[PDB]
């Protein structure tokens, strides 16, 4: 056994061994319980992030203690390889997005293979390939046939410039970011998913998640965003009724949440869009501009919130059902046509945002509720205003003393009978929108035929094959360019027709994959029914907690849809969901001439203050932040393993901070990573160079000493406290601390005799194992030198409740060193001061 720990020795043939025994290459075997580990897949943007080895060696971590608890473990990895990035990349250096994919899919391959996760590499999946997307658009056609997929025209955001569509996220100020040109809205027919349809669905099944951060539950229903609440008419007053035609010179209808507090309307509010201010607006100016300047916006649901909310009054009236009031019709920005009845009521006094409102513009508020004795002030918000549970209705006629549910019903009642409001129920909730007007996507399986419609491509005749022969230019889309791909002849009726040329949503891919999986060379079906039945749901899902919304909630859409299809057979696709934290670095900075800053990457930066590694000019010392290219501070794990070795890189991931933190960069972290490896190197080496291996002590420890029954205790506690740590908290640098620990005792021990060196040998094939998930090289070298059985079937330790057993310590008795005073005065008694550990006070 070399002297000296070196990592490039070890980690290539533990990693051979490892393949050569195919203990992660799995298949259906009934005869082991399956365990499904699961981290969300990759972009293939090139190269690891340090992000990516944190995400990937805590699902690692999890799968080898399950492997080394006898679970036949399937950890899947695979490339999310459609999208933006290639297409950027095909711009900026011409070469084609399928190229430029696959190679950095060979590429980072290597590195994860590197770092020598348990992976079923058999399983590799590929979302770019024909053999994947194909069961996507099978889906799509499926769908589509069953209404849930259907088309409508919906609006985007059109950059002239640059001759693509746009997304909220890339518009500001009205203008496309890499190009400031003004952009325009335009109606294009569109695919959705019907996701409104499972709303419910969707909202209650997130009860069944007992084991899901009740933060990201709570983020889910949220975005699904039910409500019970009540349609309201108000009658358009007499004077009001110029311009309009149908039910909207009758009434505006609204819906709210809070029909308690009908009485407490002061005015009402309408969306730009809504017949009422077009009516208003048709001879005032002002209205004009702030109807255009609404409609010009383009604020993504992230930033409505934050948004200045504005209104203007029409001059147009409408009358309160319950009370006969008078109320101005507003037109606001914060009303959203689509969503409700593009209007609402505002009651300043017990909703916020109305009591801003109202604030700015000098609008009435009228309370209605009260809580307590609480006093209510108009010029200031409290919380207690918008209180529900804990408050009665005040100055609402004979409302008046009802608590909420009763006035919601008395109101439901009142509204009914008059024929002006009956109770609703809404979900904020949007149907999901999957055309893209990119090329770098999963082709839309329609063609489009003048005499027979939208026509879904037959099963017969998918996949609609993306063509990889081309590089993106940047004047549009390349295939409403292409006529040899869009050219086809009409699957229904043979004539001439149009392939659709938008591309699916990128988030489709990544909605099923957990399935496809279980049989990625499956040819007949997205999943096997035998694979699909052995392997269920996934049990162990980790990732990015920007996650935990979108992505989410498509899969468990894609799941239900899937288990309709009588494809599956479970209910939700992640059983138990882990989030990691970011990963944050120090950032580095010269001035610029031109009065800014140029950021320096760390890896190019000494610190003695700092100075650069080239010019040697200073450097200035900036802030922490996530590791990212705006201010150049990503640090490449790949130099990272290049300078220390792969255990060195999965130890200080997991020790430097817990899963959901975030993970500090620190050389001096990393350097401590290696010097622990190296002390467990030399602990070992030392043991075997006095004595050579040993059979582990086990069984009847009595007539060990009390130092080495220490030990024991200590060890058996150690591997007590990290399987609790690795199966249930998910902490993983506390058991690193505990093994530390456990060496730390091990270290101030005599093992000197033949039963110190059988405990010294228990002590070491434990710590081994007990830290193989975090660093499975050294600990595979190190416990073939102190034990020719194989690791994974000697197994976890198991916990050894004899040795945590602790000993035997007028008239004299005798009790553990467990027990307490409240009984060693009632065996001493078979005022009484027990003396614990000596005598009793028998008074
Ligand atoms: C299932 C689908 C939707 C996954 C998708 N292909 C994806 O996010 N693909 S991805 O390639 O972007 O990231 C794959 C996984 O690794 C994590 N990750 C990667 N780079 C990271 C950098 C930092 C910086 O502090 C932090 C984290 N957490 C990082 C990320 O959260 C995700 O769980
Ligand atoms: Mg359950
Ligand atoms: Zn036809």
């Amino acid at each position: 056994m070399q002297e000296h720990y070196q990592p490039a020795a070890i980690e290539p043939a533990a990693q051979k061994k490892w393949d050569d025994a195919r203990i992660s290459n799995v298949s259906e075997d009934a005869s082991k319980p399956k365990y499904y580990c699961l981290s969300m897949f990759p972009y293939p943007s090139g190269k690891l992030h340090m992000g990516h080895v944190r995400n990937y060696t805590i699902g690692d971590v999890l799968s080898r203690f399950k492997l080394l608890n006898g679970f036949n473990v399937m950890q899947p990895m695979g490339w999310d390889a459609f999208g933006m990035p290639a297409e950027n990349a095909a711009m900026k250096n011409n070469v084609a997005p399928a190229a430029w994919t696959y190679d950095n899919i060979e590429y980072m391959k290597t590195q994860l293979k590197s770092l020598g996760f348990a992976v079923d590499w058999e399983r590799e999946v590929a979302t770019c390939k024909p053999e994947y997307y194909r069961w996507e658009q099978w889906l799509f056609t499926k769908l589509f046939e069953k209404g849930i997929v259907y088309r409508k025209n919906g609006t985007v955001n059109w950059d002239p410039v640059d001759q693509t569509v746009l997304a909220n996220e890339q518009v500001i100020d009205g203008r496309g970011w890499r190009s400031g040109a003004l952009i325009e809205k335009r109606e294009i027919p569109m695919y959705y998913f019907k996701i409104t349809d499972y709303a419910e669905e969707l909202l209650n099944d997130l009860d069944k998640l007992e084991h899901w951060p009740e933060q990201v539950k709570t983020m889910q229903r949220n975005w699904i965003g039910k409500s019970r609440g009540m349609t309201v008419r108000f009658a358009v007053s007499d004077d009001s009724k110029q311009g309009l035609e149908g039910d909207y010179a009758k009434f505006l209808q609204v819906y709210t949440t809070r029909p308690d507090t009908l009485m407490g309307a002061t005015y009402v509010a309408v969306a730009a869009e809504h017949p009422l201010a077009t009516a208003a607006a048709a001879d005032k100016p002002e209205l004009q501009a702030f109807i255009a300047e609404c409609k010009a916006g383009s604020v993504a649901e992230a930033d409505m919130a934050t948004m200045e909310k504005k209104g203007v009054p029409t001059g147009r009236y409408v009358v309160n059902p319950l009370n006969g009031d008078k109320l101005e019709v507003w037109i606001a920005n914060y009303v959203l046509w689509g969503y409700g009845d593009g209007a609402v009521m505002a009651v300043p006094a017990h909703d916020e945002r109305d009591f801003e409102f109202a604030a700015k513009y000098n609008l009435p508020k009228k309370q209605v509720i009260a809580v307590g004795d609480n006093a209510f002030d108009a010029n200031r918000w409290q919380e207690w205003y918008g209180d529900k549970e804990n408050g009665v209705l005040v100055n609402s006629g004979d409302l008046d003393g009802l608590d909420f549910q009763t006035a919601f019903d008395a109101v439901a009642a009142k509204l009914q009978s008059q024929g002006a409001g009956e109770p609703k129920t809404q979900y904020r909730l949007r149907d999901w929108g999957i055309s893209r007007q990119r090329y770098w996507g999963c082709p839309i399986p329609i063609v489009h035929c003048e005499k027979c419609g939208n026509v879904p491509v037959p099963a017969d005749q998918l996949p609609v094959v993306l063509p990889e022969n081309v590089v993106p230019d940047g004047m549009g889309s390349p295939l409403a360019k292409m006529p040899e791909f869009y050219e086809t002849s009409c699957p229904c009726c043979g004539g001439a027709a149009k392939r659709e040329t938008d591309t699916m949503d990128t988030f489709i891919e990544s909605s099923w994959y957990f399935f496809r999986y279980m049989s990625p060379k499956f040819s007949d079906g997205m999943v096997s029914a035998e694979s699909a039945k052995y392997w269920g749901a996934v049990d162990q899902y980790i990732g990015g907690i920007e996650h935990a919304i979108l992505h989410l909630l498509y899969a468990r859409f894609f799941t239900k849809l899937m288990r309709d299809e009588g494809l599956v057979n479970v209910d939700e696709p992640f059983e138990r969901l882990l989030t990691q934290g970011m990963v944050v670095c120090e950032t580095y900075y010269r001035e610029n001439d031109k009065g800014g800053k140029d950021w320096i990457n760390p890896a190019d930066v000494e610190l003695t203050s700092a100075v650069l590694k080239a010019d040697g000019l200073p450097v200035v010392i900036s802030g922490t932040e996530k590791m990212s290219k705006s201010k150049n501070n990503g640090v490449d794990p790949q130099e990272l393993i290049n300078a220390y070795g792969a255990d060195t890189a999965r130890l200080f991931m997991m020790f430097a901070a817990p899963p959901e933190q975030s993970l500090e960069w620190s050389d001096s972290g990393v350097e401590g990573a290696h010097r622990f490896l190296r002390r467990l190197w030399r602990t070992v080496y030392e043991y075997l160079k006095q004595g050579g291996a040993v059979k582990a002590f086990a069984g009847n420890q009595d007539g060990l000493s009390k130092e080495l029954k220490d030990l024991r205790h200590k060890l058996h506690s150690t591997t007590a406290k990290v399987s609790d740590d690795y199966g249930r908290r998910q902490q993983f640098n506390t058991a690193i601390a505990a093994v530390m620990e456990l060496l730390n005792q091990y270290d101030k021990t005599d093992t000197g005799s033949e039963q110190g060196r059988a405990v010294a040998q228990e002590v070491l094939e434990a710590a081994v194992r007990l830290l193989w998930p975090i660093v499975p090289h050294i600990c595979e070298t190190l416990w073939s030198e102190l034990n020719g059985a194989k690791l994974w079937e000697a197994g976890w330790p198991t916990v050894d409740e004899a040795a945590l057993v602790k000993s035997e310590i007028r008239g004299k008795i005798t009790v553990a060193a467990d027990a307490s005073k409240a009984d060693l005065e009632a065996a001493a008694l078979a005022k009484i001061i027990v003396v614990p550990g000596r005598l009793v006070n028998i008074v």
